[PDB]
């Protein structure tokens, strides 16, 4: 096998930390993709040169041709305009709708990671113009809410930040579905925490809120988030890569989960060589369940405003 | 800061592979010591060669000297005679008294890992006559205990190895306390994939009997253990160094958790840059609790037999 | 030792892709500090939660507040004008006079390291006014010059990037001194590759002009250069605070090497423990002597300007 | 693709060593073959637990079946008899072409690293029996003999080892040809280092003579080695695997270069995803290319006395 290829659809901040995380890890060539003439050559040429610091040998081009899709081993969708925000719905679907014709074309045993806003709409839209396997496309959500639980937690703590795990399913954003009766320290439940004072019901509350606001509290401290965002997509990424078969939280199709078909919803899903491999169903009970229902709730209401334009 | 000073006392197999692994990791310069003349500096010599394949710049030097501890910052102790198995319980004894006297002097700031079996005897006698403080000392037993249960649950559910996460408590050992209740695979509770038939309970009852017996069914496969001990070893110790506070289950001074003190058994603890930084106590049913008190109660049987020779 | 605290003075592109590696690479406890209000704390967050993705335990937090230059190991600065070029001197001596006071109280065993163009030039200012000793400071040129030269030849030839290595003296900007006597292909003189038509004269000669404009190349393709500036300060910071001692090509205060002294400029160190731990003084013939003297006189040239306003 | 499948023929001490080490770098499943029964299996099962520590997820698994070469990509033979010499050499060939009629039948794909000694015979006598293109097979040896000299002297000028460079040719074995002339600090040539007097000429004498001597000095100690030897084996099968295009010394066949056809001989070569796709050679002086012809007699004369037993 030559070197994996890697296709990011959309080189705006994302897109950069991306590049520059695949170069670290050495995980493929990478191609930076974005409709702005000549500014992802300009990214991967400063990107291109940290192959020297970091021991690697990964090429990073720039393209601003769709047909450089071709042969990718994993494309990754940022692409989207992000600036009321369900007016964006229908241009954001053409997007999809363009891209996935670009992949059906160029690369269909492509493993897809959408990221464009709201996500589990818009990686539904794309599976269904890219034509792709169920198992060969997700959308990036319960990694990235999840980071930011699991860190707000282990500073508390005092652990290890990886040693705090926690599930936030349903969909990415301010409907996503925070599982308390899910959440372990170094494997043991919370509760033992909560029980033993070390943190308090009340604080967890707090940190909860603060998980599902984290974006705007970014935005009104006059930064953005990009950089969890990357890191994210870039584990989901390599789990397929090196056949790790983590669990991760991605948007999937559902089948019957929670009682859900035919809509894509945040859920544990096990990425290795064959993508999606499993998809895991927690057994939550009917108070989670309604939550859960209200995200899924959101995310059509969201996608029947995606299909068409008025005037 | 220089670089952390690592003494392996004892330059056996677990001994080279802990070199090894310290080289690959850049942690610190590594003195092994050992009492058998030369042989120390021909593993060190091999192992120091590794530093330009790994681009680590660490030392490796061998000793025949105790003051070579001088300035230690890691002491790991490996050393003692394996060939009844009791019989051996007052050499061992001797073997810890003299380390723990060449601790006291040479370094007593130094954290102390103890890996000589009965592990949670020879860490209580190494104990109290190095006189290091409660939180600088530990032994090696629970992360290699579960490193064999999660890895081996982890290939029947086909999902990465590190995501699942499992407690054996009380001691190092035949005793182990392995608690069903307390595996989680990608922080769901395990039960969760019986209820699902994708593991059964006759399944994990196998897969017990296999950890407690893994040294045994490799001895009889006419190996030894002794990577996945060095490995263990290396990550207790590269928590500290790192101050990564990680949660993993080893030997610590108990003082009233389970209903026991003044005795050292397996436990999870916090690891960071000031030793044990927390001792947690896992919410024990009476059941549980029941073979906590069995493997204590070995732990003082034998440690009652270590004190002395008879003729 | 607790971790080390790397404080990044500037928390402007080049400062977030520096935070990133070090969560990555787990060097630290990372303070964003800048004079824009609330904008490194938004990063920091961010920044933050990737702990979690990169299994590290790395504090990422932001700062308005000079003083929270205290305690710490590492300082690099990246603050100062970007935007004729000349006029900015004695904005930008300002800027390092301010900082340096606050070194000098706050953080005077401190490693510093400057990015402020033109490097050469700050970098002095900063010694100047941090009152650090001269082993302590250095500034950001060769390692990043050098890795576009060494990324280029490695393209050409089809060999891993790394396995190029090449000198770039004097100074960090439009008068660098590439030396062509100075590159090697897996240890091996270029020589011998344009010996064999592997590479030619001419390519050379494109290859080395593209060196020098390459910060031109990517701004004039609506980009510019901050991942690779970013990764070269960060592999200067780890072989300072992992002890690696390698060979870097760093701004360094020059004491009658290559006839110069009083100024600082580019050329070879070793990074290590003890900060930069050797000066190495390549052998330059006499025209290669000549494009260092007219590197270091446009150094002087610049420092003069730097001192004063005029009205 | 799914993960490379490297199949290490022969699970001693190297073996060993090697299986840890692909564990820690994740770089594809293992199969430990031995002709030993069961000890490749218990040695197996001792490294796949440190799956869970390395946060990777290899397969290791024992064979004494050589059919379980189908579908390997990577074949590492250590297997052979080492206990005069050239007695072994005759017995040493029939390994060789056992090995090679089951790698035509099973896996005339796989990139073949030869190991058995004397490697630059063993090499060229499993190429021929296994069929394998020029271009898929190679023998350890200058990354080996050149870490020791890189080492020595990176230890002396207390530089980082891997920014010391140098080459040794020929063969791997007492005529080694250690190239002076070739040997670079930080890119920079050693004699420049000689000049200044940081280090000597009788100093480097020393250092020649002790890595020619490394492997009797190890064994004179009353040690062995193996763990530098598995590590430059990792290097090499690392960059095939990962298209790395790293320059690298190994024993690869010789079709003109130093003037010598039809034999295998140590010489710098780029091993990427199309195994050696380069075989570089250096330009020679006439003293150092009549000890080049030195190392290729002795091994002509090996070669021919390994075909037949004798009465």
């Amino acid at each position: 096998a030559p070197k994996a290829k890697i296709v990011l659809v959309g080189s705006g901040m994302i897109g950069g930390v991306m590049a520059t995380l695949i170069v670290q890890k050495n995980l493929g060539d990478v191609v930076l993709f974005d409709i702005v003439k000549n500014m992802p050559h300009g990214k991967a040429l400063d990107t291109s040169h940290t192959n020297v610091m970091a021991y690697s040998n990964c090429k990073v081009s720039g393209s601003n041709t769709y047909d450089d899709l071709a042969g990718a081993d994993v494309v990754i969708v940022t692409a989207g305009f992000t600036k009321n925000r369900d007016d964006l719905l229908p241009l954001n679907n053409k997007i999809m709708i363009e891209i996935g014709g670009h992949i059906k074309k160029n690369c269909p045993n492509a493993f897809i990671i959408v990221v464009t806003n709201p996500v589990d709409v818009m990686v539904q839209l794309l599976h269904q113009h890219s034509g792709v396997p169920k198992n060969k496309i997700i959308g990036l959500g319960g990694v990235l809410d999840t980071s930011r639980l699991k860190y707000y937690i282990s500073q508390k703590l005092n652990v290890c930040p990886r040693d705090v795990n926690a599930h936030i399913v349903g969909a990415h954003g301010n409907k996503m579905v925070l599982l308390k009766r899910y959440i372990t320290v170094g494997g043991i439940p919370l509760q033992e925490f909560i029980n033993n004072k070390l943190i308090s019901d009340a604080e967890l509350e707090a940190i909860f809120d603060r998980t599902v606001n984290t974006a705007l509290e970014i935005v009104n401290l006059h930064a953005s988030p990009y950089v969890a965002p990357a890191a994210a997509i870039i584990e989901m990424a390599e789990s397929y890569l090196k056949d790790l078969k983590k669990v991760l939280i991605c948007s999937t199709l559902l089948e019957g989960q929670y009682g859900h078909s035919d809509i894509f919803g945040g859920t544990p899903v096990v990425l290795g060589a064959n993508g999606v491999e499993q998809v895991i169903e927690l057994q939550l009970n009917s108070e989670e369940k309604a939550k859960f229902d209200e995200a899924i709730a959101e995310t059509k209401r969201m996608k029947a405003l995606a299909h068409h334009h008025h005037h």
